[PDB]
């Protein structure tokens, strides 16, 4: 700089250090975002200290040279426009203007979260944060308490954990965490940026890094001559634009990125289904389409996916979730070539999954197609695959509704089965037992058929007349609650099911006791509660005489029936017995009485019932 005294006088330049220039940027950012009125969830920045100490701030990470490497506004409640000063922080690896964490009172950015120069292991953990919080679920949860207790007691089985998945309340959708109304173009200068997160902001799509915050600023004027490009952000792999209610389209900078891998665009319900389909298509058609690996696009208005030819381009895709969208009809396909590790299409109105929808990685644990309008189980799996999935959720669909067929009769390829341990087919319209799951040799250890239209499981349903199937010996849990079952078959005896542990036939129409599953030496629990016919009459009057001879049986639920005379004395090994609401029962509990008094027994009964051998029960 020069001055006048006419005479030109050169003013010695203040050769200010970069880490100091960063701190003047931090203070300018704080000033622009109404920093004096910030108040953290679970603090504020403070500039009432020496200039070289201005790097020491909650939500800010520095390096050994004192340069800003991370900046998070999470929970501060920032209000204003992100100034062009942001472009000074060129050593920035992580940046958060908001996140999905703010909706669940969690800081995603920090030394234990998304941090500059973190381990690949920490990066993965953090990448999976949205998944563990809002998407992951165990489909075995829909098993009855009886069946879940038997699974949890079995050392040879993975116990079923209590549900931890959060579902957003429509109060939270569009609920702002900040009042950021503009984001400067200057972010294109941060060529070292690895993670860029924003969420719960009222800004519009065109004000997200399209223009200078103020084109007459010292920063804008400088960077104007720098030819900044989105192509130069070679390290930006994780981007999130979450729950921004005033978005009507996705910000255009996303398709301009060269190496984006994770994209979280969930809760943008201001964006029409058509517009989001078009923005997704645009991403697949751009060079970044080939790079994307994770898509979080739940809580949106999608009516369908982009065209198959655009989807096919996303070769690196491995995770897709579309929870709570408006997906209708037959879905466009990605192809077998695209291998998914996660897939969750629950809570839509999907009627068909195409033959070539996708492939799968050997790391697949759980998949979900729950809460849709599926007419059939999609033939996109292989029972012959070596990698066995944990569980697949097909609950709350319309499977078996079309002429009682559980599998597309117009499928040219015969059903290849499913390489999964657990199948959840509860709340459907299944009237015919899905035998083809077993004939193809699916390694099923548990099946949930609760809430269907079954009236009987006849003679050859789990086997062929003179031959058993390869893996039916694995089936240890059968949930058949809420059906209209009157009969089973010898398919349930130890000859076909030698390792059966739990069976729940509660809420069915048996009048004759299905004794066949009692042949198992491994059976731990049996449920046959509330047996009723169409007219509401209590059909089960027969006690399973001989059940005290089940060597492993410890829980019997036969309550709310019309059980009469019980000849055998109840044995102490049946430590959980529900006989409650059986007003005409006649049972001798002589042997279980000292166990009752010791608090070592669990009996559900009425003092009005004809119970013999236990005075301690206060029988009226
Ligand atoms: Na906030």
């Amino acid at each position: 700089t020069v001055k006048d005294n006419d005479a030109i006088v050169p003013i010695k330049l203040s050769r200010t250090a970069e880490y100091i220039k960063d701190y003047l940027a931090l203070k300018e950012i704080w000033d622009a975002l109404n920093g004096k009125n910030w108040s953290q969830q679970g603090a504020n920045w403070n500039f009432n200290k020496e200039l070289d100490m201005w790097g020491a701030q909650p939500g800010v990470s520095l390096n050994s040279n004192g340069r800003v490497t991370g900046l998070s506004l999470e929970g501060f409640g920032a209000s204003g426009r992100v100034p062009d000063a942001i472009g000074q922080l060129t050593e920035l690896e992580v940046l958060a203007l908001g996140s999905h964490g703010e909706k669940v009172n969690e800081r995603l950015f920090g030394p234990k979260g998304i941090s500059a120069n973190m381990s690949d292991e920490q990066k993965q953990k953090m990448r999976m944060h949205y998944q563990k919080t809002f998407v992951d679920y165990d489909p075995r949860e829909d098993f009855s308490d009886l069946i879940k207790d038997c699974i949890n007691s079995d050392p040879q089985q993975k116990s079923i954990k209590k549900s931890s998945r959060i579902t957003l309340k429509d109060t939270q959708i569009g609920q702002l965490s900040n009042n950021i109304t503009f984001v400067s173009k200057a972010v294109m200068r941060l060529t070292k940026l690895r993670q860029f997160y924003m969420g719960n902001s009222p800004f519009v799509a065109e004000n997200i890094c399209e223009a200078w915050e103020n084109e007459n600023s010292e920063y804008a004027q400088q960077y104007k001559t720098e030819d900044l490009k989105w192509d130069n952000l070679k390290d930006l792999t994780d981007v999130e634009v979450y729950n921004c209610p005033n978005l009507t389209k996705l910000p255009t900078f996303l398709k301009a990125l060269p190496e984006m891998q994770l994209i979280n665009v969930a809760c943008n319900r201001g964006i029409s289904g058509e517009q989001l389909k078009d923005d997704w298509q645009a991403l697949a058609d751009a060079p970044v389409g080939e790079k994307i690996q994770i898509i979080y696009i739940g809580y949106n208005n999608l009516k369908t996916f982009p065209v198959e030819t655009s989807l096919q381009k996303m070769k690196k895709l491995g995770m897709l979730e579309c929870l709570y969208n408006q997906l209708e009809g037959k879905l466009p396909a990605f192809g077998s070539e695209i291998k998914l590790a996660s897939l969750n299409l629950a809570y839509n109105q999907i009627t068909e999954i195409p033959a070539n929808f996708c492939g799968f990685t050997e790391q697949v644990e759980n998949l979900s197609f729950a809460h849709n309008k599926l007419k059939y189980i999609p033939n996109i799996f292989d029972a012959k695959s070596v990698s066995v999935m944990s569980a697949i959720d097909f609950s709350y669909n319309e499977i078996g509704s079309v002429d009682g067929k559980n599998f597309d009769p117009l499928d040219p390829t015969p059903f290849k089965g499913i390489n999964v341990s657990s199948i959840n087919l509860s709340n459907n319209q299944i009237s015919k037992f899905p035998k083809e799951l077993f004939s193809t040799g699916s390694p099923l250890s548990s099946i949930n058929l609760m809430g269907n239209m079954l009236t009987e499981i006849p003679k050859n349903s789990l086997k062929d007349e003179n031959e058993n199937f390869k893996n039916t010996y694995l089936l240890t849990s059968i949930d058949l609650r809420f059906n209209k079952l009157t009969k089973l078959s010898d398919d349930f005896r130890a000859t076909t099911l030698p390792y059966l542990v739990g069976i729940d036939l509660s809420y069915n129409s048996f009048s004759k006791f299905p004794t066949q599953p009692l042949n198992s030496s491994t059976l731990k629990g049996f449920g046959i509660r509330n047996q009723r016919d169409a007219q509401g009459n209590r059909t089960l009057r027969e006690w399973p005489e001989g059940i005290t001879l089940c060597p492993s049986l410890t829980q019997l639920q036969i309550g709310s029936n019309d059980i009469r005379k019980v000849n055998e004395k109840i044995t102490p090994n049946i430590s959980v017995l529900d006989i409650k609401d059986n007003p005409n029962i006649s049972i001798d509990l002589s042997y279980v009485c000292p166990y009752i008094e010791a608090g070592m027994y669990m009996l559900f009964y009425d003092k009005t019932q004809d119970i013999r051998g236990c005075d301690a029960l206060d029988i009226k």
